[PDB]
């Protein structure tokens, strides 16, 4: 009995996540969407690559939540972009409705699953998925930090002229203005990044990381990033499926860590088959902690709007 | 000095091909398109996946053929779908113009490259690319058969209930009506496919292979297949870069094989760093040869229309 | 949780098999041997390679069968060496005692395991393993054919000038004089090997395959082959762990197939999570049957010697 | 054409390194040894695994240096074993003669190669290799630090309860008493190791790392480690062949870095197609410098013994 991964929402992120996972033979994959034909087509297309690439995975597309039953991991990409005229609460509302509909159908069919959210606003939707599923909180998480850390690591590897395999970095919070950069906690083969890159340039790289998603949006003209978001999501799925105990920034439920309670927030975790197996507590200095507290206030504000719906 | 692969046309097939190649660290990748922003965005997005996936490849996007210089392989996906009102010659004409423009700019900058075409009509455009580049014909080829054989192999593995790693198949010709199926030349770990699958069902699978591209089109609603076409293209690129001597059906220039002269046609080849290193001559029976001759007449008809432009 | 594989016998074959399973992150690995220190040493050495090779599995060396409990697959490599200069009968007696000691201790601790034997004489020892374990016959198999076919495929690829990835071959029986070669059931991308290689040369390749183990012994002057034997064994382990439904020659228990009853014999099977999920019955011609019947007589005589102990 | 790697010394380390390079299809491999039959045997065994493992590279065993011509990398593993019970000085004399014979024959045949030494005493033998070859110093390096760091990272990952993929560590000097441990320059996803592991336990881990080679020797009772030593060596080979710009400790020729001149010593470098492309100069504190200075004195004394031969 192979592992089973269901991916909800068969757009660019969801389908690319299926590609990364299939390539590694990580388990059978169900791609689900509301639109008829689209998940069926992408799934069959990917499956037809399998003799070339040498993986034995069933990739199927479906419009029926029944086909997601007994999944080991559920990935949710479904959501709604904002566009003009919408208020903050309007954007939160439409995504909350989408998230509730997905989780309320999927979770009871896979009571042992780890749920990985990849929609927006990420921390709030992960908080909602935890409420709706009623799963142990360790088993409901969100992907945000692995992507931002990946962009940062790319920029560092680029600038320092070194292998991307040798750059590691931790950060916290959400995306853009809510990101909590922590360049002190990044290294190249154990050596502080700040020994390779001077402060002014490092600050530019931190800012580029903040703006990294919008950078891609501006280039693509239509649509958002998907190759790296899907890679980040897939690395998380892998950590769960193989119990790898990866140390990653992940949206997790806090019970006093960093002085925060009753909130999902991007924090360093050990991630394995149990989901969040540890929340790590970094010795942040006053400047770093000021960044965290400001981000947590913003994340709290979004969460309060969700609760008031 | 890492290998260098340029991919012309940064749509679904071109960008997915970059993904398959990057994942295998096969060389630095240039993604080129006429549209500003789009190749830049997809390329940077893929590059930002690299610390997660562990590959050291430069992936860059560009609108400038100068950036393609000194490539080891050039992949061309650019072309034009037909839609209504267009005649046969009209469709051939617009793709010929696109193909000429791509090859005339790219080929002189990479005089040692192998050119791999993945546009339509595939055999005719490959014939044109050979004329325009003036390269040795062994170094100008087209991807068609690896995809159709992959779909067939998937269907066989599905039906027989066996690993896709154990199914192998040769076929000839082009796509759909121009495909020349050869189920006699397919095996599961050395054992004829016909020992696993009875004639009526095997005929259904052959027909499904013929219709395999349109199957995906019908499901997707908008757009065509890309995961498997890109995998096929990337496997060909790999064969060249690593001199693997893969035995594959490929659109190649014929000088008497199967009784055909002065034509590109899908035939079994040994594919390596020299491009086509051998054209294999199968002992086709009368029924198989009748299929080939009918397909070659159709491919000839397209080629004659190209020549008359 | 993670898959678990126990490998009994920490010699070259056992240790090299462990390396393969671990590199691929196929499961936690227990390496057991009677000699204190040796399995612990090899396991720790392999484990210390993990941050370089990027795998997260436990690799335990042990002298205690208790550490093998609840394994998904048991591999047995323990066996008297070299065809040591004793009688054929002496070899069977010493290996029967080893096999009985190994299986009687390991089997009760892993009642749902698939057992894969890799000692000598291969078919007889697999028969004894079935007897001692009491397991369903589908779950006790022997590795022999995958190695012999690998050597054959290597020789074929080299001679035909093609990729090893494109050569398939089925064969039957045991090793050496007991191998039943089947060049009719071998192909290159679905094309008969006989179309590439002339009959005299092919006969040489067949003979080289029979003598292939001894060719390696003679070169080394001390010890036997282990790289290809371990790869063959690991591939079978993988087939079970990932439920891949590989089509392979393996030593299986026969109940009438090919006219053979109450015997282990190398036959084509579908191998998956259930062990042998199907024994395939090839339409062997008169010549091929003569080879098989002679092979079986010899395998029977080995088995009868075992039964008379 | 394909990359070419020659590995001198067909023992456990050389043969296992070959296995790694081939599995990854990194280039054609030549395994050379003085003993007739042994390298031919090991090479053929490895080659016969290729259709199972899916790699297309040539794997040649030889007694003739002519077969190593025009290699991209030369790996030297040939060396007197075990710290054999002779004097320290005896060990240097025997290995100096072996190293001189190896380098004087191989270097002129591959004038553009990078040489990677893996014999003992490591720094001295790499110094001698530079002398005998006459190659630019950047192209003659020794593998030691990558192994010692791998053992350290293994121990750290196990103790902290995290993925080996997320642990980085830099260290300097040679093996054993000459290792310069640097736990300050080690991290888990960019976070200082000191935050995870208490000082007393970390000190134990450091000592285990110093004794790590001997720990393996004592368990095995015959022979030394080879899995992790070969992985470390292969990773360095890969860094050169794929121009990955890895940041690694390697034995490099010093001209003033860390106060050291005219000596080979384990230092952090950027390693790529050009060999050592940069020697990094860490801001070592007073305590760390004392370790380094003592290490250097000892490495100097080994070197002076070599110079007095
Ligand atoms: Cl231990
Ligand atoms: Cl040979």
């Amino acid at each position: 009995m192979r592992k089973k991964i269901s991916i909800i929402g068969a757009g660019f992120v969801g389908s690319t996540t299926a590609h990364w996972l299939a390539a590694k033979e990580l388990g059978d994959i169900v791609l689900l969407d509301i639109v008829e034909g689209v998940p069926q087509g992408k799934a069959l297309d990917l499956y037809e690559a399998s003799p070339i690439e040498g993986f034995d995975v069933r990739v199927t597309g479906t419009n029926n939540y029944a086909d997601t039953a007994n999944s080991d991991v559920i990935v949710v990409t479904s959501g709604a972009p904002r566009k003009p005229g919408m208020s903050r609460e309007d954007l939160i509302k439409v995504n909350a409705d989408i998230t509730r509909a997905c989780i309320s159908q999927a979770a009871p069919l896979s009571p042992n699953a780890v749920i990985i959210m990849v929609n927006n606003p990420l921390d709030a939707m992960t908080y909602l998925a935890a409420e709706v599923s009623g799963f142990p909180k360790e088993r409901v998480i969100g992907q945000a930090g692995v992507l931002d850390a990946a962009r940062y690591r790319t920029f560092i590897a680029m600038e320092a002229g070194v292998s991307v395999e040798d750059v590691q970095a931790m950060l916290m919070g959400g995306h853009g203005d809510e990101m909590v950069p922590l360049p002190r906690f990044s290294t190249i083969s154990g050596i502080p990044v700040s020994e390779f890159i001077a402060p002014d340039r490092l600050a530019q790289i931190v800012e580029r990381t903040r703006k990294g998603g919008g950078e891609i949006v501006n280039l693509l003209k239509t649509g958002s990033a998907y190759y790296a978001p899907a890679a980040a999501t897939a690395q998380m799925v892998e950590a769960v499926l193989k119990d790898k105990k990866r140390v990653m920034p992940v949206a997790a439920y806090l019970t006093g860590q960093y002085g925060l309670n009753d909130i999902y927030f991007g924090v360093p975790v050990i991630l394995g088959a149990g989901g969040v197996e540890k929340i790590l507590e970094l010795p942040l200095n006053e400047e770093e902690m000021a960044l965290l507290n400001a981000s947590a206030k913003a994340v709290r504000a979004t969460l309060d709007t969700l609760k008031s719906l």
